[PDB]
């Protein structure tokens, strides 16, 4: 009940727009300013409704019908009311939003239409009266539900996006725990609680000011004084045995498992790395075992997309081995015995800048010499969501973090088709139309009981992912959050699966 606390990052939030936003940094954010008709409980993976009150599926699994909450308001103070989830929901998906997360609706019956430019609404989603919403799919999804609690389908309010247009993002409007209150570009956002949230009793805090443009350094020495709450970019390296060694700051120290792989991501439309030799070359070329002991050993070796812990993981793998000698030789048969020169993005936040210097060693090792493109997180982005732009991209900082639990989610908005768009989080620009269908297939296994042979489906999708080498894996990166002593709460609520970062909605001050 109460309280105002503050949290530290160094780069800044481009987007709060629940169609757009995809970072680290903003997707939690979005989620406290916004809803959807499904969440999850607090610090687990376990959906529940939230703006819808209640729901039914057909047996043939193919239609979703959501009785919503009456009284939702939005900041504005109008009423929600299905007509809002239908524009939400034909927005996202329409090509001109430039959203990265259209493809999770590819399920939905008339999303070919409209991704096609052929219709501006989804012929599957239809308003049955003002708190009833039906989606209609063309096929079994077994990911449907995890995708009506993302952020992309979260409810936004037609006027307000008509008032502001491609500036939607810049001023949210939306039915979440809190509202929008200061927006001080480069310097602080504060996000204040929503009095009318249809959800009695939450958000519990009054205020959350994030500081923008904070060494992540000098945050940590801000916490010790208690004049911040949170550090949101971490423990850096530099730092970390220190502050585990000192139990007044280890205790403020909380550790959680990830499904998480860093990865290089080399573009395959623009050459060299359009063959595929070049980009298998890269993938014997990385020394994983030198780049975790930049984090302090913070993570195991990466030798596929799907994070060790995610179903599917193909635990027999071997990979591509780290060999220089065998890279160059495939560099040479790729008609580049003498190298390239190229550009390699990254993040600019400690410790991604490092990586990329030892990224940038172990590829002129085989001849690549690279120079590091150290931008801010959304011109990184963006240069990957360019067809033409960024050759390689370093992901630390940046991606990919599991939406929801699920093999499924690690396809279509990095791997697969759907994310090779403008905008999108494919930066390998990797569109592998066979593969599109076998994960449409995949998605059709709904029976919870063939979840094993629906895993395998999709370790045969990533072993082929893996002979195309869009990617080249890193590491699988541990999760470790700071914070102060009067924050309160389970564990679980500072790594939340799901409300990536901090559960906003759910901690409390003591
Ligand atoms: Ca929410």
């Amino acid at each position: 009940q109460g309280g105002a606390i503050t949290i530290t990052y160094k780069d800044d939030v481009a987007t709060l727009d629940p169609a757009i936003g995809y970072d680290w940094q903003n997707w939690s954010m979005i989620k406290s300013l916004f809803d959807g008709l499904m969440d999850y409980e607090p610090g687990t993976t376990n959906l529940k409704p939230d703006l819808a009150e209640s729901y039914e599926i057909s047996p043939d699994g193919k239609t979703f019908t959501f009785k919503l909450r009456h009284g939702v308001k939005f900041h504005n103070g109008r009423e929600m009311t299905a007509d809002d989830v239908k524009y939400s929901l034909d927005r996202v998906t329409n090509p001109k939003t430039q959203s990265p997360g259209a493809g999770f609706f590819g399920s939905i019956k008339g999303y070919d239409d409209v991704a096609a430019g052929k219709a501006t609404s989804l012929s599957g989603v239809t308003v049955v009266d003002p708190y009833t919403v039906k989606f209609e799919l063309t096929r079994p999804d077994a990911t449907f539900l995890h995708v009506m609690a993302i952020n992309f389908s979260h409810v936004v309010p037609k006027e307000e996006v008509e008032k502001y247009g491609a500036d939607f993002g810049k001023h949210p409007v939306g039915t979440g725990a809190f509202k929008l209150a200061e927006w001080t570009l480069g310097q602080r956002i504060v996000f204040e609680r929503n009095p009318d949230y249809w959800h009695k009793g939450l958000p519990h805090l009054d205020k959350i000011t994030f500081e923008i443009g904070q060494e992540p350094i000098v945050a940590l020495l801000r916490l010790q004084k208690g004049e911040i709450d949170v550090p949101g970019d971490g423990i850096p390296p530099a730092k970390f045995q220190e502050v585990m060694a000192d139990p007044e700051q280890k205790a403020r120290v909380v550790e959680g498992g990830q499904l998480h792989t860093g990865y290089v991501t080399m573009n395959t439309t623009m050459a060299p790395f359009d063959n595929v030799k070049v980009r298998q070359a890269v993938n014997m070329a990385i020394n994983k075992a030198r780049i975790i002991q930049i984090i302090n050993g913070r993570a195991v070796p990466a030798n596929q997309p799907l994070p060790p812990s995610m179903p599917g993981y193909d635990k027999e793998y071997k990979g591509y081995p780290y060999d220089v000698a065998k890279a160059k030789a495939l560099l040479a048969e790729a008609g580049h015995p003498d190298g390239f020169e190229t550009q390699l993005f990254a993040m600019n936040t400690d410790p991604n800048p490092r990586i990329a210097q030892a990224i940038q060693q172990d590829l002129a090792a085989i001849g690549i010499k690279a120079s590091i493109q150290s931008l801010a997180q959304a011109n990184v982005i963006a240069a990957g969501g360019d067809k033409a732009g960024a050759p390689m991209i370093w992901s630390g900082g940046m991606a990919w973090i599991a939406d929801f639990p699920d093999p499924s989610n690690f396809y279509g908005p990095i791997l697969g088709c759907a994310g090779a768009v403008p905008g999108g989080w494919n930066w390998s620009w990797y569109c592998n139309k066979d593969l599109d269908a076998k994960a449409a297939e995949a998605d059709s296994v709904v029976d919870p009981a063939k979840g094993a042979e629906r895993d395998k489906m999709w370790s045969a999708i990533y072993d082929k992912v893996m002979e195309d080498a869009p990617w080249a894996p890193v590491f699988n990166e541990q999760r470790f959050t700071m914070k102060s002593a009067r924050m309160g709460g389970a564990d679980n609520l500072y790594v939340d699966p799901v409300h990536i970062p901090i559960n906003y909605d759910n901690v409390y001050v003591k």
